[PDB]
């Protein structure tokens, strides 16, 4: 039931295998303009998390869902129904939690980790800059559960950063596509997530894929990751502004993901 429920896809040809994970507020589709650059060389395994719009909502479990390790479940669950053993990944934003979560848990299976809108953790913490204080975030929370139409029209263009129209138009419509419960609730799982004790843990090398600004992960955190990591790591600098570089630089990120998954 699975693959069918998370609208998993396979694209593409070849032995080496790679994962795409979206983020907060997407689906699949948003690695539609990349897609292309990967699928000649690669098997490219798309799919939903179950939060996301284009996911039946009957499915979304409150309780289930209480913690990353589920939605890791379902990643580890999705690989093992394709049999597929070893794989590269590429994760976007609570994807990249997820991925280093899915690391630690299998590391044969993951052969290399790209991070993309990444943080181990998105509140500050005393000298680590995280990006929120806790006032913050609630005040954010506050906003999605009294409005959340309001709150994501407004939210969109900050989350895509830079000037581009279409991209704030595309990210915002899946924004919309998802249910406003929903939408809080897995936010609110990503800002419990603390990955920082655990980040020495990984041993898979990893590509950390950094933009100029991003209203959700500071320019530190990609040299604390960097810092931090227990495999090889390596900071890719993308020159484009925003949270969303699939959505509003497919072109810049394409071609670092094409190096970054030549080999592993």
């Amino acid at each position: 039931k699975l693959l069918q429920i998370l609208n998993v896809r396979v694209v593409g040809s070849g032995e080496r295998v790679v994962v795409l994970s979206h983020g907060f507020g997407t689906d699949q589709s948003a690695w539609s303009r990349v897609l292309p650059y990967l699928t000649r060389d690669h098997r490219v395994v798309l799919y939903d998390l179950v939060c996301a719009g284009s996911v039946n909502p009957d499915h979304f479990d409150f309780r289930r869902y209480d913690n990353l390790d589920a939605y890791v479940d379902d990643l580890l669950a999705i690989l093992d129904a394709l049999r597929i053993p070893r794989c590269a990944f590429v994760g976007h934003s609570v994807s990249a939690m997820i991925g280093i979560l899915a690391s630690i848990r299998r590391p044969d299976l993951f052969a290399k980790l790209v991070l993309i809108g990444a943080s181990p953790r998105f509140l500050n913490d005393s000298d680590y800059h995280g990006g929120f204080e806790l006032e913050e975030i609630q005040q954010v929370f506050d906003a999605m559960g009294a409005n959340y139409s309001a709150w994501a029209t407004g939210y969109a263009p900050l989350a895509v950063g830079a000037d581009v129209p279409a991209a704030v138009q595309e990210f915002s419509r899946t924004l919309f596509n998802m249910r406003p419960d929903i939408s809080l609730h897995v936010c609110q799982t990503v800002f419990k997530t603390d990955l920082r004790g655990v980040l020495g843990m990984v041993r898979a090398p990893c590509v950390v894929v950094q933009t100029t600004r991003d209203v959700s992960v500071p320019a530190s955190v990609a040299a604390y990751l960097k810092a931090h990591l227990g495999g090889r790591t390596t900071v890719e600098f993308l020159q484009t502004e925003g949270h969303l570089p699939h959505l509003s630089a497919p072109s810049l990120l394409a071609q670092v993901l094409r190096r970054a998954l030549a080999r592993y």
